[PDB]
RNA sequence: AGGAGGACACAAACGGCGCGCG
């Protein structure tokens, strides 16, 4: 259930690849990549170009 | 003779590593 909820403030966090950590409910919430930084403060939007 | 009867709808995703540019 740790590793569920906020997987690294284990001993060790759990991979299933390359030491590549597991994402976890905590880790998707807060973070750059996180949802705040990443979709909601600033989303990609339609009817634009570069 | 007479007479009688007789299927609609429906268009490609997510995480690393590297490089590069502003």
């Amino acid at each position: 259930v740790d590793a569920l909820l906020d997987n690294g403030r284990r001993g060790r966090a759990i991979t299933g690849s390359n030491k590549r950590p597991l994402k976890s409910l905590a880790d998707m919430i807060k973070g750059k990549q996180g949802r705040f930084r990443q979709n909601l403060l600033g989303k990609r939007v339609d009817y634009s170009g570069r």
